[PDB]
């Protein structure tokens, strides 16, 4: 869980979201098991994005085949609790977009939070993703964790390689399509890195 000064920290950091602003939310896993959330509000640029380890190893396994190529060693050390944390300290009654409603409708419902309302963009899956390789080469440092190869079906026939998804470079890349273009203002972090992940090694003298 976090600790307390973590927890002001969070809600700290929070309050910079305009209660009243669009707002994108994405995340990748299980609803009941999610390991990345995204929440950001293009006028801005501020974006909430952290990490959490499943507790469903096997699925975790084909999910990370199948959508977000995230290896199972590089969650070890993210903080744990942020999920929930962040969830109840959303201001109440947000409306937040999303491409595909019906996970993080069952994620927020089931952390009582069934005030938040959901917009559900529901662009056709191509039309979503028309600036992926835009918003790749120009915010692929914002998020080093989609290191394995992701393969997904076809709707005619057999399987293909795609750009993993991120939470976050999802949101960057659905607010891209619905404007047109991929000129949004710079996004931001909220949260410090001190809180996404736990201490890491020290600095190797070299
Ligand atoms: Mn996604
Ligand atoms: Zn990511």
């Amino acid at each position: 869980g976090l600790t307390y000064s973590q927890t002001m920290e969070l809600k700290d950091s929070m309050l910079q979201l305009d209660p009243n602003a669009k707002t994108w939310i994405d995340i990748e896993g299980r609803p009941e098991d999610p390991v990345e959330i995204a929440i950001y509000q293009p006028n801005n640029g501020q974006y909430i994005h952290f990490y959490r380890e499943p507790t469903d190893i096997k699925q975790f396994k084909q999910d990370s085949k199948h959508s977000h190529g995230i290896d199972i060693q590089d969650l070890f050390s993210v903080q744990p609790g942020l999920t929930s944390a962040v969830i109840e300290s959303l201001p109440k009654n947000m409306v937040l977009s999303c491409q595909g409603a019906d996970d993080i409708r069952k994620l927020l419902d089931s952390q009582n939070r069934r005030d938040i309302k959901l917009i559900d963009v529901s662009m056709q899956k191509d039309d979503a993703r028309k600036f992926e390789d835009k918003i790749w080469d120009e915010y692929k440092h914002l998020c080093r964790m989609h290191t394995g190869i992701v393969t997904q079906k076809k709707k005619r026939g057999g399987k293909e390689e795609v750009t993993p998804h991120c939470a976050l470079l999802d949101c960057l890349m659905f607010e891209a399509a619905v404007i047109g273009s991929p000129q949004i203002p710079t996004p931001r972090p909220v949260l410090s890195r001190d809180l996404v992940f736990r201490t890491g090694p020290p600095r190797v003298v070299l």
